[PDB]
């Protein structure tokens, strides 16, 4: 181990996810369950909407809605800071500009309550078309693969991040989410800041047939990658 944060990371850790929303004055709530095991990287989660209908299509909240479970190789370890913030934990904002329609503003905690990793979100999202692919629900249920690369930030004394989200249109085209991310520790211990890398991403959508509430079931898969060594 080579931060004190990797040490709660040894085996499955159960999570929740904790989201309020407000889209073009649509006030929503998200809340999710389920766990994470950072040794083979995989995160398995479902997560319902409690205030009803979601407004927003659920593939468009999936990077919103816990890095630290990213499977960093042994040769990349010196390099996950998620987890080095851990168990104070950090801060992970997003800008998130839906190319021709609105923008979602995210702020959120992940830190350990108790032996839970806690995800608690704010959303805000602003000037979406009512016509548009998000507010006219116009996405297919299912997410592309995907590299997003980590930057260390040295001023936050933390990591940034920018990608381009591809989410499939019903209609065949491809509504693009450029993602702007920043995280900053919530303690005031040490962490570590990585050298250049990605994470590679895999999500898979789909639906628990007893569940009758508005509702995603995830799994993902997130690993480190483009260190040559150490």
């Amino acid at each position: 181990m080579v931060s004190k944060g990797e040490e709660l990371f040894t085996g499955v850790v159960p999570i929740l996810v904790e989201l309020d929303g407000d889209v073009n004055g649509h006030k929503f709530s998200v809340r999710g369950e389920g766990e994470g095991d950072a040794t083979n990287g995989k995160l398995t989660l479902k997560f319902i909407c409690t205030t009803g209908k979601l407004p927003v299509p659920w593939p468009t909240l999936v990077t919103t809605l816990v890095l630290c479970f990213s499977r960093y190789p042994d040769h990349m370890k010196r390099h996950d800071f998620f987890k080095s913030a851990m168990p104070e934990g950090y801060v992970q904002e997003r800008t998130i500009s839906f190319k021709d329609d609105g923008t979602y503003k995210t702020r959120a905690e992940v830190k350990f309550e108790g032996d839970t990793l806690v995800n608690r979100i704010e959303l805000k999202g602003i000037d979406f078309k009512e016509d548009g692919n998000i507010l006219g629900h116009k996405l297919e249920y299912n997410y592309n693969s995907h590299n997003v690369y980590i930057t260390a930030d040295k001023q936050k004394n933390g990591i940034k991040s920018n990608f381009k989200i591809r989410h499939n249109v019903e209609d065949g085209s491809v509504q693009l989410a450029d993602h702007y991310q920043q995280n900053t520790p919530i303690g005031d211990g040490p962490v570590l800041l990585p050298d250049n890398h990605y994470l590679s991403t895999q999500s898979k959508l789909s639906k628990d047939p007893n569940e009758k509430r508005d509702h995603m079931v995830l799994l993902e898969f997130v690993t480190a990658a483009g260190i040559t060594h150490g």
